[PDB]
Parts: C-alpha cells; structure tokens; sequence
C-alpha cells in the first residue's frame, strides 16, 4: 500500500476490508418482521432533503433513499468505477469492475466482475469516505475520496443532491504505465414512482462544457416528458479534465443486455468510442459511461475528479401530497437542472473539501479525545442525511420556512418524534440550529389542534381520540400518508395520554435557547404559549395531589411497552427540569405569574419526588409497580438536561453522583462486562430485570445521552467507558455488524431492534 501516503485519511476513519466477510452479525430481536439490510453498508451521498443514496464498502450503489421516506436496498450494477491498466511494453492490459461482487441474473456478464480480497480498503469519516486499491495485478494503485457537502451552519451546499469522487492515481513501479477509470451510471428514471412502462421514454445526452482551464464532460440520463411528477427529472455524471488526461464517453450503453456494447471498448485501451446517441429507449434499461485515460510516469501522480447529481425535484408522501425538495431553491424546480448541479460541484469541490476539514479540524485536532469516540461522533451523523430526510421549498400547486422532517427510522415510519428527538436532535441544535428551531416551531404550531376523529390503539385494541388540544404530538406524521399535515401516525399507543411528551417539548424550547447563546427571544416568544399550555395540561394528570403527573400502569411515555405506575424517576425528573425551564423562559420574558406558579409547582414536586423515590443508592423506578426499585438507566433524565441547560440542581449532587455510580455499576458493569452499553433495567440483586422486552435491552441513544450525563457530572472514566461499548457493538470487528444503521436497541445476544435510528444522534450531547 504507496497510495495512503498519497491522500490525507484520518486516522479515526472506520475501516474495513473490500470484499471482507464479517462473521459475527446481527439480526433483529423480535418475531414480527422488521428491516434487515446485512452488514454490507457505507457512509451515504446526498444532502439534507435531497434523497440519498447509500455506496457500500463492497463499491456498490446499493441503499437508495431516493424515494423519500423509503429505504430500498438493491444494488444497481450498471453504477460503477471500472479501471484499466496497461503497462508499457504488454500486448494485453487489464479491465477491472471496482466491486466485490458479481450481478444476480447475466445482464452485464462481459464486464470484469468480483474484484478480489486483500486487494484494498474502505474508509469512513462522515461526510467523507474512501476506497483503496492496491492490487497485484494492478501497477498505478488508486484511492477516491467521495463525499457531498454536508457543512454546518450550511443550509445550501448542505441541500445538494450531489457527490464528488476525487480520485488519485500513482505508479511506484520503474514502468510506465496507461491508466483508465471509467464511471457508468443507469439512466435511473422510472426505478421509482412510475407505475407503467418504467423505461420508457428514457434518453442519454452528453454535455461539453468547454471554457478557458474548465473543460467539463458529462452525462445527462432523463426522459423525454416535460411532467412535472415524483419520478420524472435527470441523473447525470461527468468528469473535469485536469492537465496530462483526456476523456472519453458513451452515451447510450444497454443495462439490460450483457454489457459488451461498452465493455468491448474499455477492456481494449480504455478508450471509449465517443458515441452521442439520444434515441430514447422503449422497454430496455440505458445507461451512460464517462472515461478518462492517461499514462503514468515512474513516481508520478495524478489528480482527476468525477461526480455525480440527481436533479428529482419532487417529493410525493402516500397520502397524495407532492412537494418540492429544498435544494430546488438553488436550483430551479424543472427538474431539467442536473448538469448546473454538477457543474457547481466539479468547480467548487475544493473549497468543500476545505469547508469540511474546518468543521472536523476542532475535534480531530483534539489529542485528549480518543479516535473510537470520533470515528463514532461523525460517523453517527450519517442518519442526518440517511433518516429520510423531507425538507420542503413548496407545495406543487402553491411562504418564509422550509418545514423539515427527520425520521425516527424505516421500521417505524415516523417524522421526528419527539419522544425520541429529545435525544437525537444534539446534532440539529448543535450544528443547524435554523433547521432545529423551525422544527420545534412545527411543534408550538400543533400544541392546540384537536382532532376528534378516533383510532384503534394497538397495544390494548381500545378506540381512541386522535390529537388533543393542549398535549403534544407523538410525532409529525409519516412518509406513507401527510408529513406535517396529519400528526400523530403513531398508533400503538395513545401518545395525548403520554406523561413526557409535554415535559421533553418544553425542555426542547429551552435547550434551543440556551445552546444558542441565550440570544433568540423571538423564539422564546413564538413557543411561549405552548409551553405554558402544554405544562398546565400536564398538571391535570397529578390524581393524587402529590404536584407531579401519574404514570397510569401502562406504558405512557417513550419506553412504549414498559409500564410506569405513579410518580416514576423518568417522567418525573422530567417534569421537575421543565418546570425550571419553564421558569427562566418567565423570567426572561418578563411574565411574573408564569415564574411564581412554575415556582410553586416546582417546589412541592422537588420535595414529593425525592421523599417518594430517592431510596438511599438511587431513585426507584416509580412509586407503584411490581418491579418499582429497579435501576433505571434513565432514571435522572430531568437532571441530564438540566445540567445542559444550565438550570443546577434538581435533585442533590451527593444522590445523582450516587445514582450515577450505581448506574454505571449495575446496568453497565454487570450487563456482559460493561462492553455492550448501559442495560436499561437491572434488579438491585444484579440481575437483569425480566418484566419487558425494553427492560432488558440496551437503546443507544440512552446509554449515549447517559455518558454525556457522567461526562458533565466529572465520571469522565465512566463517561467513555460507557459510551465505548456502543461504539464497539456498532463498528468493532468484535460487534454486531451495525456501521450506518445504529439501531434503537439490543439484548444481551447482540442482535437488535429497529436498524437506522434517530435516538444515537445523542452522542452528539457529549460535545455541548
Ligand atoms: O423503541 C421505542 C420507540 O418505539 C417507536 O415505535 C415509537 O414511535 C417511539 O415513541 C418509542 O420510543
Ligand atoms: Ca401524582
């Protein structure tokens, strides 16, 4: 391996073998079916709202979620870096498909498939990734860096739909040597959204952009109708020509025939015929390929970027509603604009890449912090992108806001529950705070919609009201029927019955203002009236006068099928944070009456709380149920926040350090040796507690959110260690295999619930 000195890969980037078999993997926890994708994953493409698309370590294309909302996992073969090599003074060169596989059926069959193992390597720093390849039959060994511009504080170049492969090619041999990479791309219209003839119409051009040191080449992959419809828009690929390379193309090659059309050509010289051709196609699949061809001295590199976008200016949600993706204000909504998009990236990825590089610089820079904990950080931040992102620039047919819309995942189709992002938005707050707060605007905005129609609760078979005034929506809706529009899509529980819905909001409202800069009153203001409402709601469920709300022997709250009954430590230190949080929002608005009811309250729940749960070790798990002093993991979560917001002690320091090491001793160090993350439930025996599925699970954003808890509180040790075992599960060769999809949770086996989960965004709170 010569070219890793070549090209600037950090350290902490997840690694793993090209065509590497991985052993140990998990597979879902539960008897109903439930979305396994294999371990063959890699960091996505794409920007925020733009659909993404998922390049595996293998090189495949292979995770679309280009129909937003969805995740189809299917490779396209025809998507592909392919390389030729010659060396000076052989009759034959050699013609390589950089992926570790082979297609299914026999269409593409003349292409060289099933690129050897031991012969590269895969790396991932989210935004950016790598592929190496340092094969013997191969004398210039070759690197790409792949990446979309996903920058904080962005809200531009962070819409793209767009990527940039920079690739690097260097001959440490004493030959000369001919080199070509080659990238084909399928005309892609149709694959999704059309309902009839999904080819049809389709059609390639290429695109010259010849002007002073700027030659660009590209393929643009479209159709011949003008609709303006979910799967009508273009794809396009291309390549700009540096100095010592010349490029080739061919326009129109079959996807579905064996290929040789095209490979004929590359396999020779790996120089392709230059063949223009837009007769549209009728049933055949069609693709495009994009050459460049140099020769390497000795000792010499070479610098050539290639990149790909995809102009699909539509969104459509099941429930009818089409609108346009956020990226078409830059763009144009036509979806006829996929060349200017590539354009803006093959001219501009320099600076991106450099925009990127201060973003990371900060933490990468920062010796104190080990590289698994930043290999974890940024590689968690693919879900900001892969969630199914919806960020909106309009109704089709029709305002100052784009509304957006992360999911909670693809198993549980929801747009940004709230029970959840209480833990997952960290990265939205901390890096787009503009897209954080229009999204808790969305919320104020629901706080007072009633919707008195009914739905079968799914957990009991009860008839139940779907959204009442005053308390918080369970989530925004989902992909399969009205983000935005109809909320709560959430059925197995009545979420208007819920006892932190209301608490998490208004401690989301006030952790906006404070990692903000404690500047925004204007936000403090537009949420005010919420906020008081949703905590006067929540009031009215205290039935036994002990000023904080009763857990009703159900699951009421975000752990949705493990029952709290009374005052439990969860929802309880919650609603003692939001109470305090809703007091500094008085203070600072000047509303009196607010602060000294909100005073009030606090006092006599403060008192209530640590009378009926704090036990001499830790704070039980609530006041009433069977199993009422187990160690909750969560049990502090209130005081987490707190500590966050800057609102001090909620409970004694002495009882949350105690609490804290009790934690960290049980649930974590007696769950499998403290390798697999904090166990949410354990008996004061040591022995895991067996009264739900939930109780026995580790979820990743709790135990992430719990080392950040630890970390503020000075258990710095405990703090990592802690978080150390999701990471290991995640990403370690002795894990689970679950690399860009963290799920919700896992039991003491390893094997998981609910792959590509919003909730370990959380690890982000250890940075605040
Ligand atoms: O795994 C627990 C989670 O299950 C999801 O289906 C629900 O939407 C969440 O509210 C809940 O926290
Ligand atoms: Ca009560």
């Amino acid at each position: 391996d010569k070219i890793s000195h070549k090209i600037d890969i950090p350290d902490s980037a997840w690694t793993i073998g090209i065509g590497e078999k991985f052993k140990n993997a998990g597979h879902p926890n539960v008897k109903y079916p439930m979305i396994d994708d294999s371990y063959v994953q890699g960091a996505p493409l794409g920007g925020f709202g733009a659909g993404t698309i998922g390049r595996t370590y293998n090189g495949g294309f292979s995770r679309w979620h280009l129909e937003i909302g969805k995740n189809k996992y299917t490779t396209v073969y025809a998507n592909q870096f392919s390389v030729f090599q010659k060396v000076e003074g052989n009759k034959d060169g050699v013609a390589q498909v950089l992926y570790a596989g082979e297609p299914e059926n026999g269409y593409l069959s003349s292409w060289k498939w099933d690129y050897p193992k031991e012969s590269g390597m895969y790396y991932a720093l989210y935004p950016n990734s790598w592929y190496t390849y340092t094969n013997k039959d191969l004398p210039v060994q070759l690197a790409v860096k792949q990446f979309s511009p996903i920058i904080p504080y962005n809200y531009k170049e962070t819409s793209y739909p767009v990527a940039v492969f920079k690739w690097t090619a260097y001959n440490p041999t004493n030959k000369n040597v001919d080199v070509s990479i080659m990238f084909t791309w399928q005309n892609m219209i149709g694959f999704f959204g059309k309902q009839v003839n999904v080819n049809s119409g389709n059609f390639n051009k290429i695109i010259k952009d010849k002007s002073k040191d700027s030659e660009i080449v590209a393929a643009v992959m479209g159709n011949i109708s003008n609709d303006n419809e979910e799967w009508n828009g273009e794809y396009s690929i291309g390549v700009k020509k540096v100095p010592g390379v010349d490029i080739s193309y061919k326009a129109k090659f079959v996807t579905t025939g064996d290929g040789s059309d095209l490979w004929h050509e590359f396999s020779k010289n790996g120089i392709l015929d230059n063949k223009d051709d837009e007769t549209p196609t009728k049933q055949d699949g069609i693709g495009s390929a994009i050459a460049v061809n140099f020769k390497l001295q000795p000792g010499q590199t070479i610098e050539v970027p290639f990149a790909l976008s995809w102009d699909l200016p539509i969104m459509k949600f099941g429930g009818g509603d089409k609108w346009y993706k956020m990226y078409t204000k830059y763009f144009g909504k036509n979806g006829k604009n996929s060349f200017a998009i590539l354009k803006e990236a093959l001219n501009n990825y320099q600076k991106w890449e450099k925009m990127i590089d201060d973003w990371q610089k900060p933490i990468l820079s920062n010796k104190s912090k080990p590289d698994w904990y930043k290999t974890a950080l940024f590689n968690e931040l693919y879900y900001l992108a892969d969630g199914g992102t919806a960020w909106e620039n309009g109704k089709v047919g029709e305002r100052t806001n784009n509304m957006f819309g992360l999911l909670e995942c693809f198993d549980y189709n929801y747009y940004e529950t709230l029970d959840v992002r209480f833990y997952g938005s960290f990265p939205l707050v901390m890096l787009w705070p503009d897209i954080e707060k229009q999204v808790m605007r969305q919320f104020a905005d629901t706080i007072n919609v009633q919707d008195s129609s009914e739905f079968k609760v799914g957990s009991n078979g009860a008839m139940a009201v779907k959204k009442v005034q005053g308390m918080i929506p369970h989530d925004l809706g989902s992909s399969y029927a009205l983000p935005w529009i109809k909320i709560n899509a959430y059925d197995w529980q009545n979420p208007n019955i819920w006892k932190d819905l209301n608490s998490k909001y208004v401690l989301l409202v006030y952790r906006d203002y404070v990692l903000t800069g404690k500047t925004d009153k204007e936000f403090l203001k537009y949420t005010w009236k919420s906020v008081k409402t949703a905590l006067d709601k929540l009031k009215e469920m205290d039935k036994d006068n002990d000023g904080i709300p009763d857990n009703e022997g159900i699951p009421d709250q975000t752990y949705d099928t493990w029952s709290m009954k009374g005052t439990s430590a969860y929802c309880g230190s919650l609603w003692l944070a939001a109470l305090k949080a809703a007091q500094e929002i008085g203070k600072v608005l000047k509303d009196n009456e607010a602060y000294i009811k909100y005073n009030e309250w606090y006092k006599i729940a403060q008192q209530n709380f640590e009378k009926e749960l704090w036990n001499g070790e830790y704070y039980n798990f609530d006041t009433e149920s069977d199993h009422k002093d187990s160690i909750m993991a969560d049990q502090l979560a209130g005081q987490w926040y707190a500590d966050i917001l800057r609102l001090g002690d909620i409970l004694p320091k002495d009882h949350v350090q105690k609490a804290l090491k009790k934690i960290y001793e049980f649930n974590v160090m007696k769950f499998e040796n403290g390798k697999m993350g904090a166990v949410n439930g354990m008996r004061p025996d040591g022995i895991v507690d067996e009264s739900d599925i939930q109780a026995q699970e580790v979820w990743t954003g709790v135990t992430y959110a719990l080392a950040s808890f630890m970390k503020y509180r000075g258990m710095t040790e405990e703090a990592y260690n802690t978080a150390y075992g999701v990471y290991k599960m995640t990403y370690d060769k002795s894990g689970k295999g679950y690399w860009f999809r963290t799920p919700e949770a896992w039991t003491k086996d390893g094997n998981y619930a609910a792959s590509m989960y919003m909730r370990p965004l959380s690890i982000w709170s250890m940075e605040v």
